[PDB]
């Protein structure tokens, strides 16, 4: 697929799209590819999405290709701003900085030869199991399984 | 929250509902727990869910919670038809595709920011670039 | 160019259409880039085609051009999977293996100095002298000339 | 095919057809066979093409195949007179002399266990591969794809 | 956004528009973009835009955001009438006059001071002083 | 030219006038002049611009001149306040310190062999190339080319 913007939404009571428009590909990795969420106050506070495909070298004739592997990588950096002050005097604006950064890193490990019904299954089940009652209530509500 | 079955739709035509009964904590760590779908044909091949939660010791800005998701989809080789000596081998695992999910919160974040992360990232694994790197094997360019 | 799908046609009885959708450059070397035909029974055996432009360091004031070049290779591969019959030691099938792989390679050698003529000329002509029926009895019935 | 003369077009405003007749076997490798184009202006700036077929040795009773292979090489050169001016230490104009080279040099490698339609595959798509606008661009306008 | 063909204005008495065909990113860096003026005589004395934008890793309040603006203008030799061997040299740069414009923009830098910076500079750049200094060669007393 | 006042557009919606007064020569280096926008807060956050004209010695008789060259440097500064408090207590005001320094750095490699017009055109055209929609997005919308 071409780079396009990439459209996510909030968990605000009445949601908020986050557009990630494509920044490009990273500098040092030529397999991981950058999308930004410029909407924040400067960019120190923007937030930031990698998706990153790493595929073996092409396989050789006669070659045994059970050990070889694909791996994906979805990151997702969100970090929060604070401010010393909240007004501006005589045209001095506050400058916010970085506060922390909450982010989230997925890696998807496909063997090569897995079929497509196994990948479309370890997609869909693992996107589902991070969307469960259980997995809410530990990384929203902060609350283990007794 | 008590224990209990977590039900995931398969990716199927038709999808398929695997029932992860929880088998419980991890004797080596007490903050992850496991989940076991026991449908398939010998354990071996059971396909495993485990949800861990990492809290800080309660007490130094630095102190981050974590919480990783992991599921593991094991492929067991079919029956054998005819070995070298005439008895079958051991149930095998052919290959095992899997996934691990990792939400670092500092413990500074708000409920809002927690929801947000959640939900951002659980989607940017749906998006049609997502399923074209992980389904179809395919960089963006 | 940006970067977009390769169509190219078969050689069956009714020609079948193959896309090559980019994979993106070569991580090792940045000035190689890679489609990939999906169309295979498993990755291992996916068409491949790479296209690569090696331009020389920037000219300089008063260095002398008559060995600086310019080189073009452009690099097809058809590597064909290998069909499973009964396995009798194990009964354990095997993992996908590419059996051989019919390959080609062009290089075009277009040193700097030469023209937009002279390099329209070199491209067109190779390109038909492979075409030729002559080369069409090397590669397909294996027959030279006398 | 018997040897005979291979005609190809130019890449000029109108085409101008370059005929190319056979000179014959190399003398030093019986494997490649050379036509020439003697329109230009002097022999040592001729246009010449090769074709070369490299078959194996026949395969032996009970011998293993899987690694013998086939080698087919098109190259063309089409080397550009260098145009004389005022020679100013001897006032004896110079030789004809090779300015430079453009050259082409496609290789096919096709493993003997491949079928007719595997060969007709690679040599009609690379064939193919050659005209696609990505090539006509990295070739020609000499610009990568990204 | 996606790369296409940058137009530019000559400095003649009738301005020429040189068209700037773009190349691709450089094979050894790949935060810096190539677009090539292929109007010239042979490729040696092609001109040349580069554009680069060097963004931090994403993650303290020292981490600057640069972008490089290079602009390369070679001029060939004419070709030649006579020389002492009668064959005519391989085409060769005379000179190279060229410019290197770099802005360091902090990340806490807001994006009206993004276009403060951008505008005054460029602005700075057509100012009668950097006209004087440019192409006549005057300094200010 | 003499020390004058340069005047420059700000980016808001409505424009504002930056005045820059000559300040003077540079302290440590002969070569480079200072003007200044004293308009700001304090000192800290004033903006200044800086043109350097670096000259070679004078040429010698029969000595060969393709190397020797001129360089022009012109810079900006543009220094962002940022205050604690945004009220003023028993007449103590708030006092702002600088947060961050955007800047700019432009230079010019001009050879003495090279003609008023070759000046003119890497002046007018660089300038032009700040410009480009390409360079708007890259350096106020922080956007690569992809
Ligand atoms: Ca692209």
């Amino acid at each position: 697929p071409q780079a396009a913007d990439i459209v996510i939404a909030d968990a605000q009571a009445t949601p908020v799209n986050h557009t990630f428009v494509p920044i490009g590909p990273d500098p040092k990795d030529a397999t991981i590819y950058w999308w930004e969420d410029q909407s924040q106050a400067s960019p120190a506070g923007y937030w930031r999405l990698s998706m990153q495909l790493v595929r073996p070298a092409p396989a050789k004739a006669g070659q045994n290709t059970n050990q070889r592997m694909i791996r994906v990588r979805v990151s997702t950096f969100e970090p929060i701003l604070e401010v010393a002050v909240t007004a501006t005097y005589s045209g001095i604006a506050p400058s916010p900085t970085v506060s922390y950064v909450p982010k989230a890193f997925t890696e998807f490990v496909l063997p090569e030869r897995a079929t497509l019904d196994n990948r479309k299954d370890i997609r869909k089940m693992h996107a589902l199991a991070l969307t469960t009652s259980e997995a809410i209530a530990m990384i929203e509500s902060l609350q283990f399984v007794y």
